[PDB]
């Protein structure tokens, strides 16, 4: 996360951390044996691990539990990074408690000038790399279809939105992604992609999450 802050420790209690031998993406807990990430986070054995603050310190509050499939969107383009969205099912349910817990759907597609909360334990920096060991939360807005649009000419599609700071200097990041979105309260993005980050007119970009509901439900309620 670039110009961001700590959350402090078990704060955002939805957030998982990808691993598969070092951690490669973030996702959100939906329920206690469903995670939902970004489709170009997919690959063979992932474990997830919840109740994370700190990725490299075991702290007391963590469960890891295996991945028993993934099932990325039918049509997850990667050419296009158009519908990057995936679902993970855990092998047993996880115990959620106040530091472990899941984050609601959408029922209504959020709008230009809602507040959200992203986070991640992606790269600090714009120019140059560090990574940090602790979640790292950011506040922006959701920015206007326009803005979107006129920032990423011909790129934005109608399951992709903007949310950032035309300004620059605050952003998600690489190892960002695949981390929630929240606007009040409910999870309305995933961190997809960016022309690098906190680019002076070059906001992150995020699946659009209400769009997938339904085959979220589906998919949940057969396998
Ligand atoms: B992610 O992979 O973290 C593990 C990361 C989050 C980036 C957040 C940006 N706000 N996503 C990516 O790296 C994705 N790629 C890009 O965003 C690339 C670098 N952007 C890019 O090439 O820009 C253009 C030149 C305009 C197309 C990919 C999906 C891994
Ligand atoms: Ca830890």
């Amino acid at each position: 996360i670039v110009g961001g802050y700590t959350c402090g420790a078990n704060t955002v209690p939805y957030q998982v951390s990808l691993n598969s031998g070092y951690h490669f993406c973030g996702g959100s807990l939906i329920n206690s044996q469903w995670v939902v990430s970004a489709a170009h986070c997919y690959k063979s054995g992932i474990q997830v691990r919840l109740g994370e603050d700190n990725i490299n310190v075991v702290e007391g509050n963590e469960q890891f539990i295996s991945a028993s499939k993934s099932i990325v969107h039918p049509s997850y383009n990667s050419n296009t990074l158009n519908n990057d969205i995936m679902l993970i099912k855990l092998k047993s349910a996880a115990s959620l408690n106040s530091r472990v817990a899941s984050i609601s759907l959408p029922t209504s597609c959020a709008s230009a000038g809602t507040q959200c909360l992203i986070s991640g334990w992606g790269n600090t920096k714009s120019s140059g790399t560090s990574y940090p060991d602790v979640l790292k939360c950011l506040k922006a807005p959701i920015l206007s279809d326009s803005s979107c649009k006129s920032a990423y000419p011909g790129q934005i599609t109608s399951n992709m939105f903007c949310a950032g700071y035309l300004e620059g200097g605050k952003d998600s990041c690489q190892g960002d992604s695949g981390g929630p979105v929240v606007c009040s309260g409910k999870l309305q993005g995933i961190v997809s992609w960016g022309s690098g980050c906190a680019q002076k007119n070059k906001p992150g970009v995020y699946t659009k999450v209400c769009n997938y509901v339904s085959w979220i439900k589906q998919t949940i309620a057969s396998n």
